[PDB]
């Protein structure tokens, strides 16, 4: 191929252009994510039962809806809570890989064997399933600037005009209204009811009745008679639209011919159809929408598609509203992506400027720096053709991409000039010669470097699909760089080159090049002069060598392992979770202590605080809240304690010394599925049919147990709440039977009254919306309160519920946890310093084994995968070594040799080491890839080293030292050159500051490290690898000095 | 060890084993080979 474009330079230039055409066009149609997707799918189906308890919650429809959940692929395990809130959630996780659709789909259609024996009320709830990420994607916040509108008003705007079309949005999973939309309340009086002889069943006998939508057919309708002129719908009831409508409905006429009215025995207003969650954005009224992306979807386009439909809706909002952003994820996707393509360019710059100080001439120096962009566009298109996205990950590829592409180009180049150097042979005739001596080698060189990224493609689990993003990334890059070599290179090479004239080396040059040229001209013999005086010595570096290794070796083992780095992502939330049992006045209390430390303590760094009262991720509950947080811009928060981890380290620390409530900020992980990196989560499981008591014993004897192991375990806790005061009331059969009460009008009296009841629906400007009856406040506040109900016996004598019930206080669970179908309690924990996450995990195994009978365990969510089982590492850089060693063996047609290149794998590691040791860096996926690379680069610079070296004592007759000493100095500048152009390369990355510095400063002090000692200790080192390995395996043959 | 019948070991099947198995990787479908236990009312008409 070289050959055939150094005469058709055009011909090169068409492909290198459409492979940028390509590249382009796949950056513009690329998807853009942080990450690729490793989290398992998970499907979730919800419920409510108004009114409910958690035990009659789980009783009357989880178990049920459990009990059908059968015959679903690829479910790995179920998880649900039952709470006092009348709410259902059941979690089905899916294996990664699973198609969500499909899995959606297998569980409704177990859902509907089980919807027609749930309980009506819970049917017209209506039950959803949904297939989204548990986290919050972002929030879209909701004001009012003139305050003009209430709580409540905004809440009920926002549920009747924005949430359908955002819930109808492609991506968008699940969204959660903070604040409930308006329902028709009506408001009973017990005191009225009762002198009117009427109780809640006549109320919503009446509604029904009165609140109704009648279909009446038609005059003239067909088949009509002969002759017929008229044709016109009937019109009769139809849906009230006001409270004025619905107090005039008509209970009862009096003996005397006076009206009962609804509003005689109600109050009636436009009211929410629950009151439980309330929210203020930086102290004031606030609503808004909590989005959860669907399963798999993209965050990016998902969040275009949301902000698109809002800004549909803003014209026609009435005055004062406003959308606010409180809290969004996807900003810092996109400005970190942004970060590194600025690295990417600005390395380019760098590579520039480092070509030009050595080949000092804008058209040279642009050869090795057309070939870099060029390959980079090829690989996003490769990108595009294999599924891959735009992500963290692939980007850093890129990066790491650039070492590996500059040297292509520069081995490319170098070559040539040398040639023109020491031959004075024009451009075009050199370039040949020279492709013809090293082509060879970059094809092979491309091949044993697919040997050390390869491997990692086949990383198992969670961890696989991340290490794969790089491998494909760095791959493909490399084989578009042989490719560009081979095409476009050597047609640069050949029409851009300046002439060099036999014995030429720019010391006649005037100025800083003059002055460069000769000292590095110089530097080269000191360079040369000290290498054959090491190979005379030698068994002394040897030993140096043994010395490093056993150095990196130590390193190594102290360098703590981690993952992937949190990162500030310029936003978190705070939990806040009070006893069951505490009051919304309460939470408030809490929440507004919250809100007013980040408005006046952290002033500098928040932006923004939504907080929510009545929801966390529990959910709802009066006893529960959380706030959204956003903070001010990376660059107004300059230095380590402005950023996240700080942040909310001090927010945690000041909250402490908060009252009877737990609350705590925290920023959320790289990866939630993959958790807290330290953290297990434990499943106690009734297995006999235990009860709910004796699980709860159980529970506390493990926690006991696990208090006096602070030296394995910490922090070990219930994730759920504890029992609570709970009012009995029972009802007297024998006495209601007497009296001619029936039970069904005790019951719906009293869960009408204290409870409330979804009556039916109506129209409120002109949308559906829900009616609901309920007692009014202050009768339903106090356990005296129950005696004020009437009910009617049949006898038509109003009887007081004080005359066929009693009550006691017992205690009872205000959410009931199973899991796998079975009674559960989850527990948290971690491990204590020093201790593995196995060894906690062992431990807590031993306690549970301890525990009563019937009680049994499992592990679920970060601790399920995991056993699973951990380092594949070793097996696969084993693998990788190997098939590094055969690929030199073929190349070098020796089986001895290629150790002389193996050897300097060692000399990049230690200098990584060191740096990382250094900057409290730790043994992550940022650290590993940018190991690989610098590994594949320094092997690369001693595979043509003593490529050039056997050559000489093959083709030519040189001599074993004689050679070692010329190919080592022929190999000494490109081998700077490129170091230099790389380090200064991700310079900008270890200096990095800001949106996804964290990645960015762990991919750069690594390479930097590694870099710098593989430099300076393979230009040593190698020549003596080579002579030592090739005397040890020899056969009496020398070493003279031969010929021919 | 004589201590359950067979309806007492269907019971057992039933209510402990059978959902946990139908819920297993691989599992299409799952026959009980005899019956759960419900709260049987076994009505005599002559004292109705
Ligand atoms: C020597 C050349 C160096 C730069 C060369 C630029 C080449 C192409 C860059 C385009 C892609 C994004 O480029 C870059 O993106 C980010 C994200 O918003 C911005 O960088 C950022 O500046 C400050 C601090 O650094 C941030 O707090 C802010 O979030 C963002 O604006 C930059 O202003 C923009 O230049
Ligand atoms: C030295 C060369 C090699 C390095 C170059 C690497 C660049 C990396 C880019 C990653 C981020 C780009 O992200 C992507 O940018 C383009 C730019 O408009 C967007 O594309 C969008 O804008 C343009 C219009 O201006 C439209 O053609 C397109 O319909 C629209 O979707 C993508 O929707 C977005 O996802
Ligand atoms: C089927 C599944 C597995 C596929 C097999 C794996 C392939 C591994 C090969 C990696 C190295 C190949 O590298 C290749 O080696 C040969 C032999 O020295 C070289 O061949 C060149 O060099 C040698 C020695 O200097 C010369 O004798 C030869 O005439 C010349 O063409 C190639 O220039 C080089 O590209
Ligand atoms: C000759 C050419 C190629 C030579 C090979 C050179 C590569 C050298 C560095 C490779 C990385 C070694 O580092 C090793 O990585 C694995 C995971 O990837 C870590 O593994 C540990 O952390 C991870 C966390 O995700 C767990 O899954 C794992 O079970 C645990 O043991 C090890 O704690 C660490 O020791
Ligand atoms: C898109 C860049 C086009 C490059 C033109 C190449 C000019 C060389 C002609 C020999
Ligand atoms: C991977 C070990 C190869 C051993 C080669 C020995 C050649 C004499
Ligand atoms: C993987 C085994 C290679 C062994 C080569 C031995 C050559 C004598
Ligand atoms: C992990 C370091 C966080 C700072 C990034 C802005």
């Amino acid at each position: 191929m070289p050959n055939f474009f150094i005469d058709r330079p055009i011909f090169a230039w068409v492909i290198a252009i459409i492979i940028m055409l390509a590249g382009g066009l796949a950056i513009l149609k690329l998807p853009v994510a942080q990450y690729p997707t490793i989290a398992p799918p998970a499907v979730t189906i919800s419920a409510s039962y108004p009114g409910a308890d958690a035990k009659t919650v789980q009783d009357t429809v989880t178990q049920v809806i459990e009990q059908n959940m059968n015959g679903i692929d690829n479910l790995m395990y179920m998880s649900s809570n039952s709470d006092s809130t009348g709410t259902v959630q059941i979690t089905l996780t899916f294996e990664s890989g699973t198609d969500a659709d499909i899995a959606q789909v297998q569980v409704q259609n177990k859902l509907q064997l089980a919807m027609p024996l749930l309980p009506q009320e819970v049917q017209q709830q209506g039950v959803s399933v949904e297939k989204s990420s548990s986290s919050f994607l972002m929030v879209v916040g909701v004001i009012n600037t003139d305050g003009t509108m209430t709580q409540e008003d905004i809440s009920d705007y926002v549920a009747a005009n924005m949430k359908d079309a955002i819930s109808r949005t492609s991506g968008v999973g699940d969204v959660q209204l903070f604040g409930s939309q308006y329902a028709m309340r009506i408001w009973m009086n017990p005191n009225e009811l009762n002198k009117f002889q009427l109780t809640p069943v006549d109320v919503i006998t009446a509604i029904k009745a009165q609140n109704a939508q009648v279909a009446a057919g038609q005059l003239g309708g067909t088949p009509p008679v002969k002759g017929q002129q008229l044709n016109a719908s009937i019109i009769a009831q139809t849906r009230l639209t006001s409270t004025e409508e619905f107090g005039k409905i008509l209970l009862k006429v009096n003996q005397d011919g006076s009206r009962v009215l609804l509003r005689d025995v109600a109050k009636i207003e436009l009211g929410g159809e629950n009151y439980d969650i309330i929210a203020e954005f930086n102290g004031q009224p606030a609503s808004g929408l909590g989005i959860k992306l669907a399963t798999g979807a993209n965050a990016l386009d998902t969040a275009a598609a949301i902000r698109a439909e809002l800004a549909k809706m803003e014209p026609f909002f009435p005055s004062g509203l406003k959308i606010v952003y409180p809290y969004d994820t996807t900003p810092f996707v996109k400005i970190s992506i942004h970060e590194v393509v600025k690295t990417l360019v600005e390395a380019i710059i760098l590579v520039f400027l480092v070509m030009y100080l050595f080949l000092q001439n804008f058209r040279a120096t642009l050869i090795p720096t057309i070939a870099v962009p060029v390959v980079l566009l090829g690989t996003f298109a490769v990108l595009a053709a294999f599924g891959f996205s735009i992500n963290t990950l692939t980007m850093f590829g890129m990066v790491l991409a650039i070492g590996l592409l500059v040297d292509d180009a520069i081995v490319v180049v170098e070559n040539v000039e040398r040639v023109m150097a020491e031959e004075g042979l024009p451009p075009k005739e050199a370039t040949r010669k020279s492709m013809g001596q090293i082509q060879g080698a970059l094809v092979g060189i491309a091949m044993v470097l697919s040997a050390v990224f390869v491997p990692m493609a086949f990383f198992g689990g969670s961890t696989g699909a991340i290490y794969r993003q790089f491998s494909i990334t760095i791959v493909s890059a490399m084989a578009l760089s042989v490719l560009v070599a081979l095409i476009l290179t050597p047609a640069l090479c050949a029409t851009m080159l300046k002439p060099i004239a036999k014995g030429d080396h720019g010391e006649g040059k005037k100025g800083f090049f003059g002055w460069f040229n000769r000292m590095f001209e110089k530097s080269t013999h000191h360079y040369t002069d000290s290498v054959g005086g090491i190979l005379r010595s030698t068994g002394r570096y040897l030993v140096l060598y043994l010395i490093i290794v056993v150095g990196m070796a130590y390193l190594f083992v102290r360098l703590p392992s981690s993952f992937l780095p949190d990162e500030d992502q310029g936003v978190f939330m705070t939990m806040v979770q009070l006893p069951a049992g505490a009051t919304q006045e309460r939470t408030q209390k809490v929440l507004n202590e919250v809100t007013h430390y980040y408005l006046t303590k952290e002033k500098n760094n928040v932006e923004s605080v939504f907080a929510v009262n009545g929801f966390g991720f529990a959910g709802r509950g009066q006893n529960t809240g959380i706030a959204f947080v956003s903070l001010k811009d990376w660059a107004d928060r300059p230095g380590e304690e402005n950023k996240v981890e700080a942040i909310t380290m001090r927010a945690t620390r000041a909250f402490s010394q908060i009252k009877d409530a737990m609350v705590f900020a925290f920023n959320l992980p790289a990866i939630v599925e993959l958790g807290t990196a330290t953290g297990f989560d434990f499943e106690l499981i009734d297995q006999a049919g235990l009860g709910h008591e004796k699980l709860t014993q159980a529970r506390n004897q493990l926690l006991a147990e696990a208090a006096k192991h602070p030296d394995m375990l910490t922090s070990v806790r219930p994730n759920g709440l504890e029992d609570t005061p709970q009012f009995k009331i029972d009802i007297d059969q024998e006495k209601a039977q007497a009296l001619g009460v029936s039970i069904n009008d005790i019951n719906t009296t009293l869960g009408a009254a204290w409870g409330g009841s979804y009556v039916n629906d109506f129209i409120d400007r002109g949308r559906v919306k829900k009616v609901y009856v309920m007692s009014e406040a202050k009768y339903r506040m106090l356990p005296d309160d129950i005696g004020d109900w009437y009910v009617r016996a049949a006898d038509g004598q109003m009887v007081p519920f004080s005359a066929f019930s009693s009550s006691r206080w017992e205690y009872g669970s205000p959410r009931l946890e199973r899991y796998n179908g079975l009674p559960s309690m989850e527990i948290l924990g971690q491990a204590a310093p020093g201790k593995s996450t196995g060894e906690a995990m062992e431990l807590m195994e031993q306690l549970a084994s301890k525990l009563p009978t019937g009680v049994g365990y499992d592990w679920t969510g970060m601790s399920y995968q995991e056993r699973l089982s951990g380092n594949q590492a070793p097996s696969l850089y084993a693998i990788s070594l190997i098939v590094v060693f055969l690929c030199l063996a073929a190349l070098y047609e020796s089986w001895s040799i290629p150790f002389s290149v193996m050897l300097v794998v060692p000399l990049g590691v230690i200098g990584a080491l060191l740096a990382a040791t250094f900057r409290g860096l730790t043994n992550d996926v940022y650290f590993q890839v940018g190991l690989l690379t610098t590994i594949g680069l320094s092997a690369k610079n001693a595979i043509l080293i003593v490529e050039f070296a056997k050559d000489l004592m093959d083709k030519e007759g040189k001599g074993l030292i004689e050679a070692t000493l010329d190919a080592v100095r022929m190999r000494l500048r490109p081998i700077l050159m490129t170091s230099l152009a790389f380090i200064l390369g991700v310079m900008p990355l270890v200096i990095s500051t800001g949106a996804g510095s964290g990645a960015q400063n762990a991919v750069g002090t690594g390479v930097m490290g590694g870099m710098v000692t593989a430099t300076v200790l393979a230009i040593f080192f190698v020549p003596v690898f080579f002579v030592v390995v090739r005397r040890r395996f020899s056969r009496k043959n020398e070493d003279i000095e031969h010929s021919h």
